[PDB]
């Protein structure tokens, strides 16, 4: 039988690893030839796998590389202007590595030039609240100053946003070993953990969805009309530079001026953790000097785009996508996600080649430029935008597979709750001690969801990832999963090895899964989810789980205009109408699930799966969030402080937001008014859309 | 039988004439209790006609009355101060009309309040043109001045939009007898001509597709939250008000300044038609006065919604709407449409009495609010907009169903023209000569098309009526029809008495048509679409026909820019892309019609249906146009010199529009580019709809 499990019994943990090796032994940098030749491999093999029809979509997108011969770095510099000090030019490869050509050195993608002198001034990690309290409480002034900030916690695009705004002259990101060394573990090679020398690449841009910062709106193709730089989209007007906790010891040793307010405020290091300005008396006169030479460069990128053609509903599709661009060798981000699809694509072609075919179509993507601001994603959708948001059923994104080896993780819209549920209980779980147990007991002992007994959790979607233009713009229903650490016993942010050239094959196959079970049981989730979304007859959503995190959501944003009763009387401010319609929302999905159970009638099931399919897009609002218009979905949208995380009703909470510092508040109560107003009306709109239809 | 003949043959001119009359014996001004009364009136008898479900929907908008207590007029003023002549409080009441009470006086809607004096400038039609005219090349400045300004050629709002952007200080529009009096013809009640007493209400906004001035986006419910009157959409900001022409005679004839011209500025009053500024030199220390203290008041309106529920796509809606509020007793506008829209649903419900149901719903909507900036309509379908953009079929308009007795009127979407064009040669023609003759046949004689043979003129959609948000907002395709003038052998503008009170029941009846047969031409011309759109099992659209009308509008827009051949060299300007573009859709349209006529699958039929409705959804940018975010249809939008014109490839129209007088070429030869860019985007875009889906 062609069923599920035939699906899922055909992925092999060997063929994972084999591809996981194949992708990972020379850098993939996007808009390189050697990621165009990777494009061109995975192409030939989807077609080969069996795959209907497999192309390559291009775009000339805005790209930035650091100069091969006038490398960035900074110094210390005395008096005289001798440079005492200076960081590093490259990461020491690491063992084997080290003849590996085009390594690209650490830098801040789309940083401008510059070579800012100044005094120092440690931010911690460069948060809003880290500058309300600089700014506020400390009375420190970073206007033309160069800021330090350590990684962690928050995007780092916001952190140089918020630098930007404090008045900063340039800023130097680095990895505390606070945030990036795990104790009692050992450094790379003999160990996962981050050495002194290891820096982490990243874009720096605010983009809020806009894909390439040349084009926002409109795919990148060969007639584009581009803004000039000085319009571009989101990138930072002040030079940016990562390096490591060995070269920022140096820079932070000689720190004078104010303690840290704070214990929250020191790393590990052997520094006091000085605020600044500037350097302890003896060595005052001494100043910091960055040399940032990168250039933004349009540069061609190629997405690979398979088609599976649906046998029932061809026009409906679910989409497996993730990256293929790396910054250096890519061993967890993101090919440890793309050996996964690879294996995932194989599985479903094995049956295709026995005269199977999905009942609707599936869409694979080897997306290209996520590290430079999710562009090739972007781009593709921008194009096919009419397409998507008419056929779009599902989008489940394929990054790192792995980023820890304790338990899953999972961040997906609330109509995708009970479909993962459902096939976490059907999955063998791979870990220690729960042998002969269900994915979903394993997960759920280890991950308990804080509302609910004996569920486990799954967050929000936030952003970072190639999901965001499909689910905050286009309003498509988005999940994602992958192998997480335990964050209880973990203090440390992401994983340490993150966006470094220590990124490796054998980081992978050493330290974090040998017999590559833990990517066994990601493909299993991923590649079941979309058979599930691929060919339920009637589609995998159960609208009541949006209803009750609605209630939630409405909870805990009334909680926090709540803190303001004065305000809420003078001004009128009532979220009656937001309970009202998630009170309504909440009745129309129960008689709408109802109906669904109580349905041989293809219109009705094909109209009811089409009420299911636009749920998700019934949330999207064509004018989008204030200032940010390509963030549409009104229940959620990444935070305007952290892109990484997930806000619920974000037109309000950012209304609400330091609320009691805004000078006029009448203009803006008025406009935390408004918004109430903008979703408490969608709800109820997505609400009508579970109606009976006439 | 119950088929399209069975629906029209039910058709009565007789029972249209009987709901005219019901209609039109007291005003029915949007916001007032007598048209509250005739809402409920119309949901009544259409739950009688046999409709499934029939609600009021309404909304709490912004409105416009004249002071009951504090009339409205303009004066001469003398040195003293002295008034010494008056515009009059009210129109002469037509015969046996004259104790009817509630006829508001005539004055412009939205217009503030204010007692401005000053000289008059006369500024011929208050066109774009126009003004260029007086500044560029008289040398005449309206600053400060009161612009007196005949009505016709364009809608009012743009020419208040252009005197305010002259900086006049008031504005006064009369109706010339060159443009609202047919040479030979006696003036109502011995004729259908305007008297010199007559004068023609209508608003002033310049909303662009917002709806409400105060809600832009969202519904006017009972929670929302209400922008300020000073950032209220589309309000004018100086005083305005529009008079007869006895009363614009005595402003005209002291005219004094510079000549008109040329003949085209001169109407046929027996004045000089002197531009001015001010009197001539006996009078030239008098001045003109307006008294305006008109109010802007949020009321209530209602409109009311039917629904025959569709047998196999109830999901699917096919709309026929048109509006009920009148200016006074609205004899032609909208009355003559609202009493066929009501014949209509009594035909349909006949046949659902019998068991009928129409393959698809049918909505019918009776819209308040239009003569105030299509409020009622707009509202309606901002509250509904998830609803109708991804189930609405067709929106069919039906507003006034005469403005002559010649021939048939059609504006309408290019994918309605074959349905028109075979709908037509089924129905009779009413005309004198044509008796045994299709309407067809008629209409091609009277109405030839410009390019084709043996075809009728088919025109553009324009604006300045309810399909507005439908079409240029939402993309769902959309129509209107209704017999018209000849245009040839009459130079005035639409039909003298729109808009006064005297357009009554007796007009329609004694000179317009006694016998009711162009009403029931009308009747089945709308219906007969409403039949079949909402039966055909194939959607009766042809994509071929917007391909074809795709390259007449870019060869249009491409002689418009080759005006500037030297800037196009320098700028670098193709219009390559664009020319392709149009060249794929051709090729894809032309595939998929095979592919149409060439397919008993209900879902390869549904596939294609859908890709028939989202195809005019395609042309849509959710960016919208420049600075007009309520018009999204990138083929067509409302001319930005005349609401009621359409015009193709807006972006680039605008762009385009004088740019031989912007300061600076390079940045607007760079926009020009970028429109083009958009514009072949949509195009290709809107093209791939209709590739094979996967
Ligand atoms: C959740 O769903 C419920 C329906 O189950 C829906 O209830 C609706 O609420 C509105 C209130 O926002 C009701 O509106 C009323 O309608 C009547 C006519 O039907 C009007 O007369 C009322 O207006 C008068 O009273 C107002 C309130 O004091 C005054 O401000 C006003 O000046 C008038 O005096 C009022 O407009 C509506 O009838 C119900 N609909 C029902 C019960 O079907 C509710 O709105 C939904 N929630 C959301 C957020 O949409
Ligand atoms: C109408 O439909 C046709 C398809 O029937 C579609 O043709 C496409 O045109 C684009 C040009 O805009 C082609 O793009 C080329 O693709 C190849 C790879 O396939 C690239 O190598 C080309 O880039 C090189 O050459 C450029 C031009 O000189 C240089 O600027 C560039 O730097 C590179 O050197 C180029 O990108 C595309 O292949 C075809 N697709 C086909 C034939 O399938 C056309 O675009 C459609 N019209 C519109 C308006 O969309
Ligand atoms: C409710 O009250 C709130 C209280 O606050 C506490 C909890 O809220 C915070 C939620 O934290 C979200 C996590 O933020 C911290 C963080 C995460 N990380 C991991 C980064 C991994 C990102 C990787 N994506 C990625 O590398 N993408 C590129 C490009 C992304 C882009 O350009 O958008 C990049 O990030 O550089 C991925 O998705 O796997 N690092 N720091
Ligand atoms: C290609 O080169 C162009 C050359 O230019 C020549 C041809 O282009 C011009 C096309 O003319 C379009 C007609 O404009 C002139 C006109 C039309 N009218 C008739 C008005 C009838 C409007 C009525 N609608 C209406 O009354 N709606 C209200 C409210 C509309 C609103 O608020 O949007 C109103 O107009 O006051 C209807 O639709 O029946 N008066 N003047
Ligand atoms: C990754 O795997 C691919 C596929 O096997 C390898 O590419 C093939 O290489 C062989 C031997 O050079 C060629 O004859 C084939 O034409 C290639 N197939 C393709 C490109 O589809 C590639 O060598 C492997 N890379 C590494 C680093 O092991
Ligand atoms: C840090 O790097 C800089 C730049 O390479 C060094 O300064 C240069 O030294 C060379 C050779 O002695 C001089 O000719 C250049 O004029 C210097 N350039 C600048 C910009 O000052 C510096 O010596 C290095 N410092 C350390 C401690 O290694
Ligand atoms: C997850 O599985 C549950 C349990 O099987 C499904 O809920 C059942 O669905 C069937 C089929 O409609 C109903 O007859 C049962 O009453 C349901 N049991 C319940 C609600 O406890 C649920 O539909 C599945 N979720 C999916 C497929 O998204
Ligand atoms: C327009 O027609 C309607 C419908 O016949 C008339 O309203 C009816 O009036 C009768 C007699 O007063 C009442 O008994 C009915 O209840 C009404 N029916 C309704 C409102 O649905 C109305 O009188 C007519 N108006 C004019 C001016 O002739
Ligand atoms: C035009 O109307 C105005 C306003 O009614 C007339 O002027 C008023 O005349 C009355 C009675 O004679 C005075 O008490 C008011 O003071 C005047 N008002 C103003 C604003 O001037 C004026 O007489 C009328 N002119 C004509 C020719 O009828
Ligand atoms: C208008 O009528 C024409 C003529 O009947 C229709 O065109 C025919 O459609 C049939 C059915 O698909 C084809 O087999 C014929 O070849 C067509 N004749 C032609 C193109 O000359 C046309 O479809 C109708 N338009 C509608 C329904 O919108
Ligand atoms: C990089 O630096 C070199 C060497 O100083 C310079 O000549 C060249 O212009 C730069 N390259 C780019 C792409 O800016
Ligand atoms: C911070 O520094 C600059 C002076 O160089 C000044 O313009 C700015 O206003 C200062 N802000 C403060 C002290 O709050
Ligand atoms: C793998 O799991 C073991 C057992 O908990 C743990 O000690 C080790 O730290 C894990 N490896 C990684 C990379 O997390
Ligand atoms: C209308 O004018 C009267 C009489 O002068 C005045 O008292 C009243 O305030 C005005 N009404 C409105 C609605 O402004
Ligand atoms: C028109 O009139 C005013 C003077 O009252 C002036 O400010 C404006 O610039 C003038 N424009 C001209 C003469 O072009
Ligand atoms: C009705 O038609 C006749 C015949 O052409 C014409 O003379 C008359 O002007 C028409 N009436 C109207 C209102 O156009
Ligand atoms: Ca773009
Ligand atoms: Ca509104
Ligand atoms: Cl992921
Ligand atoms: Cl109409
Ligand atoms: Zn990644
Ligand atoms: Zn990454
Ligand atoms: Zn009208
Ligand atoms: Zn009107």
């Amino acid at each position: 039988k062609h069923n599920m499990k035939a699906f899922l019994d055909e992925l092999k943990a060997e063929n994972i690893k084999k591809f996981l090796y194949n992708f990972t032994q020379i850098p993939h940098l996007a808009g390189t030839e050697q990621n165009f030749q990777l494009a061109k491999q995975i192409q030939s093999q989807w077609k080969e796998f069996g795959l209907d029809s497999v192309e390559l979509a291009h775009y000339d997108v805005l790209l930035s590389y650091p100069n091969k011969t006038h490398p960035n770095y900074i110094s210390i510099i005395n008096e005289d202007g001798n440079e005492i000090f200076n960081t590093s030019l490259f990461e020491p490869p690491p063992p084997g590595y080290e003849n590996v050509s085009d390594i690209v050195p650490p830098f801040s993608a789309f940083s401008p030039q510059g070579m800012p002198e100044g005094d120092l001034v440690y931010v911690n990690y460069a948060r809003t609240e880290d500058f309300f309290k600089l700014e506020r409480d400390m009375k420190i002034n970073c206007s033309g100053k160069i800021v330090i900030a350590r990684y962690g916690k928050v995007f780092r695009g916001n952190k140089v946003k918020n630098a930007q705004l404090a008045g900063a002259k340039g800023v130097i990101l680095y990895s505390d070993p606070a945030d990036y060394f795990a104790p009692g573990v050992k450094s790379y090679p003999d160990g996962w953990n981050l050495p002194g020398g290891g820096v982490q690449r990243g874009n720096i841009l605010n983009l809020n969805g806009a894909g390439d910062p040349l084009t926002p709106g409109y795919p990148a193709n060969e007639y584009a009309y581009r803004r000039g730089i000085a319009e571009a989209v989101g990138l930072p007007s002040i030079p940016v530079h990562p390096i490591g906790y060995y070269d920022a010891q140096k820079l932070l040793e000689k720190m004078g001026g104010s303690a840290p307010p704070d214990s929250s405020w020191r790393g590990s290091l052997k520094v006091p953790y000085n605020v600044g300005p500037g350097f302890t008396g003896n060595f005052s006169t001494q100043k910091v000097k960055m040399h940032i030479h990168s250039t933004n460069e349009v540069t061609r990128i190629y997405n690979v785009i398979g088609t599976l053609r649906g046998a029932v509903e061809p026009d409906r599709y679910v989409i497996l996508g993730g990256h293929r661009d790396s910054w250096v060798f890519g061993g967890i981000d993101p090919q440890s996600g793309a050996a996964v699809v690879h294996e995932i694509v194989r599985s479903f072609g094995t049956l295709k080649k026995e005269g199977w075919r999905p009942r609707r179509t599936i869409l694979f993507a080897s997306w290209d430029a996520e590290e430079f601001g999710l562009l090739g994603s972007t781009e593709w959708a921008e194009e096919n935008s009419r397409l998507l948001q008419e056929r779009g059923v599902a989008y489940i994104n394929a990054d790192s597979s792995i980023e820890g080896n304790y338990t899953l993780r999972v961040d997906c819209t609330p109509l995708m709750y009970s479909l993962v549920h459902n096939l976490t209980k059907e999955l063998k779980s791979p870990d220690e001690g729960f042998e002969g147990k269900s994915l979903y007991e394993s997960w759920t002992k280890k991950s308990p969801s804080p509302e609910f007994s004996g569920m486990p959790r799954i967050s929000k979607l936030g952003s970072g990832n190639d999901f965001e233009v499909f689910f905050q713009r286009l309003g498509i229903a988005s999940g994602r999963a992958r192998y997480t650490k335990n964050w209880e016993t973990n203090k440390f942010s992401g994983y340490p090895l993150y966006h470094s050239v220590y990124e490796t094959y054998e980081l992978v196959e050493k330290f974090y899964d040998p017999m590559f079970k833990y990517h066994l049981t990601v493909a299993q989730v991923r590649g079941g989810m979309v058979f599930e979304l691929a060919n339920s007859i009637v589609q995998p959503f159960d609208c009541r789980d949006y209803a009750v995190v609605l209630r939630k959501y409405a909870d805990k944003i009334y909680s926090i205009s709540m803190k303001h009763p004065q305000e809420m009387k003078t001004y009128s401010v009532s979220f009656d109408s937001l309970f009202s319609a998630v009170k309504n929302f909440t009745e129309i999905a129960s008689k709408f699930s109802e109906r669904l159970q109580d349905f041989s009638n293809p219109i009705v099931l094909r109209m009811m799966n089409d009420q299911l399919m636009f749920l998700e897009r019934a949330f999207i609002d064509p004018l989008g969030l204030p200032d940010r218009p390509f963030y549409r979905h009104v229940i959620y949208a990444p935070s305007s402080h952290n892109k990484y995380a997930g806000e619920s009703f974000p037109g309000i909470y950012d209304a609400l937001f330091d609320i009691e510092s805004k000078v006029d508040p009448s203009k803006a109560w008025g406009e935390v008014k408004r918004q109430i107003y903008v979703a408490a009306f969608t709800v109820q709109a997505a609400a009508e859309t579970l109606s009976e239809v006439a």
